[PDB]
Formats: structure tokens, sequence, C-alpha cells
DNA sequence: CCGACGACAGATAATTTGTCACTGTACAGTAGAATATAGATGCGCATCTATATAGATGCAAATTGAGTGGCCTTATTAAATGACTTCTCAACCAGTCA
């Protein structure tokens, strides 16, 4: 038996605006989990493999976000801030990137998927929807392990130089 | 002159050989045979041995069939096929017309 340890996981702190797909992706690298493994631990089954793709066709319910909150130690009201606000239409096909800000905070911000967003206001730069050199479309944000293009291996921080 | 010894010759009993008469003795059924022992050799019967096990057992892979566990897009409209549920199913009197 254990000598007086408290039950634990490699918890992670969320960044100031990352998407739920990106956060779950980091959580399941801090702990080595598969997408269906994290869904099974949370008790919500195969649901997590939709959310990592932004397949929010039926939206994340209060009861499902609370189930994830019991794993990841973030309350349901802070998990809701990683999803679009009520009636803010997102798009889940083109994954998009600022890249200039990815040097200030290495994350996929949820706001880059809003249908109303076309330029990052912190930097006044046009948002990217493909790698500026090889034209490859970005992987889903849960898979942003390297923080670079998967085809030509150019860092996302260097795509700051190639945009607008 | 007397005594002792050798040469030569002569005579003689001992020795050997032969002949002759009287005699003690074997021929008479008879010693190969009996009776111990040691020492070597051979046939028979028992008393071990050394080999030869096949059956039983323990064990260790080599699958082999039978499990169990882990991983997965979703909401509207329209047409098609196959089904379910509900509803309905008066009859003669009163006003024209050739």
């Amino acid at each position: 038996e254990a000598p007086d340890v408290k039950p634990w996981l490699f918890l992670i702190k969320p960044y100031e605006g990352e998407s739920l797909s990106h956060f779950l992706g980091r959580f399941r690298r801090a702990n080595h989990l598969s997408a269906s493994g994290l869904g099974t631990l949370a008790g919500i089954g195969a649901i997590v493999a939709r959310w990592e793709r932004f397949h929010f066709n039926p939206r994340p319910s209060q009861q499902e976000l609370e189930a994830i909150a019991s794993v990841v130690e973030v309350d349901a009201q802070r998990l809701a801030q990683m999803l679009p606000p009520a009636g803010v239409g997102m798009q889940h096909e083109p994954i998009r990137l600022c890249g200039a800000c990815y040097a200030e905070s290495p994350c996929h911000r949820i706001e880059w998927q809003y249908k109303s967003v076309w330029k990052c206001d912190r930097h006044q730069l046009k948002i990217l929807a493909k790698c500026p050199n090889c034209q490859a479309p970005f992987k889903m944000p849960a898979l942003w392990e390297d923080g670079c293009c998967h085809r030509c291996r150019m860092p996302f921080a260097e795509m700051a130089k190639l945009q607008k």
C-alpha cells in the first residue's frame, strides 16, 4: 500500500483563451491517454473524439462538461469559456492560426474558428488557414504536439513572418 | 783237510682229470592274489551374478481452443420501400319542369 499519498494525475493549467480541442489534446499528453481512453475515464464514452475535431453538432451539455471537469480539475464554467458563446457561429473545417501570438502563448485560440473573425486584433494581422510555404492545411488542435507544420516542419512562431 | 753251497741229474707224492659205483631227493593240483590308501579326473546339481529390459511416472514445451479487453460524427429537408394509428361510410321532404 501507499505511504500517505493523495490520488493524482498530471493536471495542466489552461491558457487565457485556448480551444477545448487543444486543451483536451494537452491533457492527454500530460497524461498518456488515447481520445477514447480519456472519454472512458470521464465516463462519457466516444464523445471526446468529436470534440477534438470540433464536431459540436449536438453541443457539449452541462452534464458532459461536468464529467470532464471531474477528470481535468477545471470547473464546468471555465470549460465553457473554451467553447463559442451562445449563438457565436464557429466553423469546424479550416483550422486557423495567428502564429504571431503563438510565440506569446503556444495554444490554438477558440476565437480563430468564429465566422466573424478574419484578423487577429492584438497584432492587426490576417488569420492563416494553411501553412504559408507548403500550402498544407493544419491538423486538428488536439494534435498540435510539435507546434509546427506537419509537412514542411516550419515552426508556427515563424509563420508570423509569412502572413498578411 | 774239513765244512758249506750251487749244477745237474734222478726219484717222488700233490694236483688235476678222468672213470666208476652207490645215493638223497623231487615228481607228486597250486602264490598270483587280497586289501588298504592317496591322487587325479569327470558328470551332475545348486547358487549365485550381470544384462535386459517394457511399463509407469514426472515434466517441459507446443500448440489450441476458448475467452476478455480496448477503440468508434451528427443534426435538419426531400423522395423510395416496408409498417402502425385515427376518422368517415344518413335517407325523404321540399321546390321546379316537360
